[PDB]
């Protein structure tokens, strides 16, 4: 990926509301946000979080532009975001596209690791 573009595109969408199944800037869900941002620079099909966990590349720690994964509403990879540096990531959460921290007491014990596109 063009990392600087990916992170710039993600940052510009912070504040977009949540919408179940949402794939536009009026409202995103977790997978729709990732699909939207990726498709600004490369053609990717609609893909679930588990699909990205299976298809991306394992890494030891995230760098800017990598993808961080979490267990939220079910066991295993069920949520993901874009790592933007400084322990922070952007994700389409249940109350909108937001910046969150890997050091947060909810996200930290739910972190499953990172992958690279």
């Amino acid at each position: 990926l063009n990392v600087s573009k990916l992170v710039s595109d993600a940052k510009a969408l912070v504040g977009t509301p949540y919408k179940w199944g949402g794939t536009t800037t009026s409202g995103f869900d977790c997978s729709g946000f990732i699909w939207y941002v990726l498709n600004k620079q490369t053609s990717v099909g609609r893909t679930s979080t588990a699909g990205y966990w299976s298809s991306m590349k394992s890494i030891a720690s995230p760098s800017v532009g990598d993808f961080v994964f979490f267990t939220t509403y079910k066991s295993g990879p069920s949520h993901m975001g874009i790592y933007i540096g400084n322990n922070s990531f952007i994700h389409a959460g249940s109350d909108g596209v937001q910046i969150s921290s890997l050091n947060n007491s909810y996200w930290k014990p739910r972190y499953l690791g990172a992958k690279r596109f």
